């Protein structure tokens, strides 16, 4: 059923759209719209099919898909890891309990500052993107009178580096006094349906990890990256964690790997709930004005992407989905077809929990949405709806 | 002299970029990185441009373009309206000082409780977007027991209704005993540098004015909506607000309603500057990359439109000019300020000048990456004030903190 494809948490009960026991309608009423609403089950099960698939594995969640600190301190609680590109990442994956141990560093977001503060924290492993980071956390240690861990991304466009020149910064590296070569790093890509590129990608690193080793290196960690696609439209067929394990077994070595995902474990655990709010022509095109817009899920407006739309209650068109936001961008779905709804209807947009709240803005002086979470009849507000008084609050009394 | 064709107090001395006499290099060691900075004297005389042009009509600011209340009241001590499109934007026009009598509301952007608020802060004008927005402002405005004024939306995408089928709903909303008819509005589009289309827009306006005040409508007001374009592109010659005046001069002559005009990016765009400190060099392959701390996450027209700001260095140096990625900090490949641009060599720890922010800048940041959005300060004639603080962490995830 196409439903339980995307959550299998989600059923109608006479009509009425659940989610763990809970009908989004009633949290709609009681909470209000636009709402997001997560599956804690659905989480802890996408991440428990890491953990299976990969039983010796380090699951590190990548946070830049979602930073709901009661979300990440559910995954911490499994013994997830937290891979973070940011301070404000770093700051929250402490908050939320996860030790520097299991904490790994990308990306380019690296001011002295973060960086800094992840060198003094102990992280297991920073994910180096060019030989500048390499010479500014060799400084840093050194002031700090401590070690930095670090792994060069290699790629099997700002991002990483050519694999066939990576010997070259493994050397460069060697010779820095305060850093500490422990591992090698790729992440090839994200929304991943076809798992086949992993393997090519997972062979050239095992081939860099032998040479690197033969060449007197010391490589603890290979970390794999994320990238693993969900379910988006009727007819994706999403990858299983089991799936990709089954790809690359018979490549995978004394390292410990290292997995990255982020949109495979949030991205249909969260719904968002949005109540129509106008419907209108123009000429023979048809428009669902709803109170839900690129503020909120940004997605549709800026990839094109596609995002499946339900009524929350089912009844006995084709249209554009759009959001209050004065731009012309401002859609969820265009020329989608739909049962016919009315004025004070709810809709579901799936497959709204990575990279939804995530890059939600206060465009239109709007508040962002209140965000709950659902487990098997229970419900936990996990962040309140924003108010004016917030979006402006730095301003206020200066 | 191009810099000054952007923002005529913008300058180098002694190869240092000032802004109102303020330097640039020492905001950004007060204040930090990123930060957007703001001309006060470029802001109030974009606005009397509009006032000098259109002296007898009402110039309401476009709120969606940068909601920094410092910035609004700014306007509304000058004597400009407000065009909001929420809630959220009629609270900000509040706070700020400007009366509801100068503020109008467009957009799709209209909750039931949006709708009360404006019907009872009774509001100039409703800009009507759909016919089932008519019942609705009826309904509520009818339970207020107070009126609500209407304009129609016409065009001469989700808004607007075609001007061909416009009386129509003219003929409908007279019908409804709580909604007061005092208006036509039209917004054409936006970052218009040829104005010649507003030429015909208005005269389809004008007629349909002609036409309902014929069948005895009272229409009182006129909203020829905003959109005059700015200077973008080193190549962009934008219009102003003189320029417009003159091209609608002899149409405007056979009205007598008031005027509403709504420009947003035309008073803010190049009022707006974002600062950024370069953080690494790269070059992967035969590209360049100046990696900075200022992203789409700050400034994200670039990544979605792949939009042109114009970007300078803070200290010039005489030094060969370089092809470059200018990217930030946000763990996307689309996260770039500027692609294969021609930029001075610059240095980790130098600051750069992203022109042309002011505008749907900071009005569309996010905490995307859990980053803090940036500090704001506004310049006058050599001093400062700070008109937004820097946020910290804390600030992004306090609505999950204790409840």
């Amino acid at each position: 059923e196409l439903l339980k494809e995307y959550n299998p948490y989600l059923e109608y009960r006479d009509g009425e759209l659940f989610i763990e026991g809970v009908s989004l309608k009633e949290l709609a009423q009681t909470f209000g719209t636009p709402l997001y609403v997560y599956s804690s089950n659905f989480i802890k099960e996408r991440f428990e099919a890491y953990r299976k698939a990969f039983p010796d594995a380090l699951i590190c969640y990548a946070v830049k898909a979602n930073f709901n600190p009661h979300l990440v301190k559910l995954l911490g609680e499994l013994g997830a890891g937290a891979d973070i590109v940011s301070g404000g990442e770093l700051y929250l994956a402490k908050k939320a309990g996860i030790p520097p141990e299991r904490i790994v560093y990308a990306g380019v977001g690296k001011t002295e500052k973060e960086l800094t503060d992840a060198v003094d924290s102990e992280i297991l492993m920073f994910n180096v993107e060019s030989r500048q980071e390499l010479d500014v956390l060799n400084e840093i240690a050194g002031k700090l009178g401590k070690k930095a861990r670090i792994a060069i991304r290699v790629n099997p466009s700002k991002f990483g580096v050519d694999i066939r020149e990576a010997q070259k910064e493994y050397e460069y590296a060697s010779k820095l006094e305060n850093l500490e070569i422990v591992g090698i790093h790729c992440h090839i890509g994200s929304q991943i349906l076809d798992i086949s590129p992993y393997r090519e990608a997972v062979e050239k690193v095992v081939s860099l990890y032998e040479s690197l080793t033969q060449k007197g290196f010391d490589i603890k960690y290979l970390d794999i990256g994320g990238g693993l696609g969900i379910k988006y439209k009727p007819e994706d067929k999403e990858p299983a964690p089991q799936d990709l394990a089954d790809l690359l077994k018979d490549l995978l070595v004394k390292a410990k790997i290292i997995l990255e995902p982020g949109r495979s474990i949030m991205g249909n655990a969260g719904i968002l709930i949005t109540q129509v709010q106008f419907l209108k022509d123009k000429g023979s095109k048809h428009f669902i004005i709803v109170d839900a817009g690129m503020n909120d899920l940004i997605r549709p407006s800026i990839y094109n992407a596609y995002h499946h739309i339900i009524p929350v209650e089912t009844k006995e068109v084709v249209a554009d989905i759009v959001g209050p936001i004065c731009e012309t961008g401002d859609f969820l779905a265009l020329d989608r077809e739909i049962e016919e709804v009315q004025r004070g209807e709810y809709l579901a947009v799936l497959s709204a929990g990575a990279y939804g709240f995530a890059m939600s803005s206060h465009y239109n002086m709007r508040p962002r949405a209140a965000e709950v979470l659902v487990e098997n009849g229970s419900v936990k507000l996990i962040r309140k709806r924003e108010n004016y008084d917030y979006i402006v609050e730095p301003s206020l009394d200066i």
